[PDB]
Parts: structure tokens; sequence; C-alpha cells
């Protein structure tokens, strides 16, 4: 039986999150792994574990550490594929494409990432992203200038009230943010190219299996029919 770490989502709960009377678990993220389950030749029986302090999300680093510390024999989310979480665990090939793009209002100064850096202004991320170390470690933003943010209805007042300048996020959430929130646009292209999957202890042979079970759901339409059931676009109108 896999212990199987899933994140406590507070915000975008489309993703992942727990079931509302329950300590059960829906969305993406969860849709996914049971259909990559079924094509998987040999049984994982598991049982979902939800991680975080069910005010915020939880931070992504210290999730995917839990699988390196034994508490979780793996971890199903929304989770980038970024260089030092592939240190300490073995991730599937991605089943999502994803990467980090400036936010702001339409007509800002702002154009991408280096007229930010550039930008005395603060920057919005989304609390537990890997975009916080991100922006610190590599583009040497000021960490003085950003702000955890935790929902789209947050991303949406701080820009209207002038809390951040910007906010810097993956693809992903900017796209269910822009679908639901007038008056903003993505600034430039990715400046990260990362996309999402699922985590198993260093050598696991179960992140192989499951990278054949991701891609047998992209060939027959599946995983794009679970985008399309969870994470849909429309007018913000
Ligand atoms: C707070 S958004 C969920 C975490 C983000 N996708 C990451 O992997 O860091
Ligand atoms: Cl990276």
């Amino acid at each position: 039986r896999l212990r199987i770490g899933v994140p406590d989502r507070a915000s975008f709960k489309e993703f992942v999150s727990r079931l509302d009377g329950s300590n059960k678990v829906q969305g993406y993220a969860i849709d996914v792994f049971e259909a990559a389950v079924k094509l998987i030749s040999y049984p994982v029986p598991h049982e979902f574990v939800l991680f975080g302090d069910g005010l915020k999300n939880p931070n992504f680093n210290e999730f995917v550490n839990n699988v390196t510390i034994g508490v979780f024999d793996a971890v199903v989310g929304d989770i980038a594929i970024v260089t030092k979480r592939t240190r300490i665990v073995d991730f599937t090939q991605p089943y999502i494409e994803s990467g980090l793009v400036v936010v702001a209002p339409v007509g800002t100064p702002i154009r991408g990432v280096d007229t930010l850096i550039s930008s005395s202004g603060r920057v919005g991320f989304q609390v537990g992203s890997y975009a916080e170390n991100y922006m610190i470690d590599e583009l040497n933003i000021a960490r003085s200038r950003l702000v955890p943010l935790g929902s789209p209805k947050e991303y949406a007042a701080a820009l209207q009230n002038g809390t951040v300048a910007a906010i810097v996020d993956e693809r992903p959430y900017v796209d269910l943010f822009l679908s639901e929130f007038c008056g903003f646009a993505i600034r430039g292209q990715e400046f990260t190219r990362s996309g999402w999957g699922f985590a198993f202890p260093r050598d696991s042979p179960l992140a192989i299996d499951m990278s054949t079970a991701i891609l047998g759901l992209s060939e027959t339409g599946q995983l794009q029919k679970i985008h399309d059931k969870w994470l849909s676009r429309s007018n913000c109108s």
C-alpha cells in the first residue's frame, strides 16, 4: 500500500484539493493519477494523505521532501519538475507543460521578466511555489519585494489596489486566473520551462512505469479530456 501525499490546496482547488466534507481528495492531478494507475501492468494499491496546514497552500519543496524521508511513498499533485527537487526524488515525465510568466494590469510599464527585475515594484507569487526561491536565487529579486498571494481573487485585488506591480506564477494558474478576472495580461513569454509530474523515491521503477501510463493517456485523448473536465478556459466577462 503506497502512502501518497496530496497537497491540501487552499486555492485553485481544481488542480487537487480535499473533498469538502471528508479526508478524500479530487481534482485534475488526482484524475490523471487514477487514470494512469489503470494502465500500469501491476497493482498500485494506494491511499491519499493530505499535506498542509489547511489555511494556505503547503510548501511544495517540503512536500516533495516527505518522499525523501519516507513519510510518503509518492506525491501526486501540481508538482513542478525543478532542478533542486530532481536531486531528492525521481519524477515522471511531465503530464502538463508549465513555466513561470509575468502577469500585470493591461497597460503596465512592465513588458516581461527583464523590466520586472529592474523595477522597484513589489512582485506577488503563489504561496508554496518554487517561484519564491527562483526569483530570489536565480533572478536576484530582493526578498523585500516579494508578496505571498493565496488565490486568484487575491491576485486581482493585489494588482488593482497596487499591493504588487506584477505577479510571477506558473502558466496553468495564470490561465485560470485570466479566465475569471478582467484587466490583466501575461507580459512576455515563459522564462522557465518545467512541466508537472508525480514524484517517487530515487530509482523507483514506478516513475518510469507511470511515464508510460501518462503517455498512454495522452495517446488515447484521456489526458486532454481530464484537462477539459477541470480546467476549461472561459471569458473573464
Ligand atoms: C503553490 S502552486 C503549487 C506549487 C507549484 N506548482 C510548485 O511546484 O512549486
Ligand atoms: Cl529549475
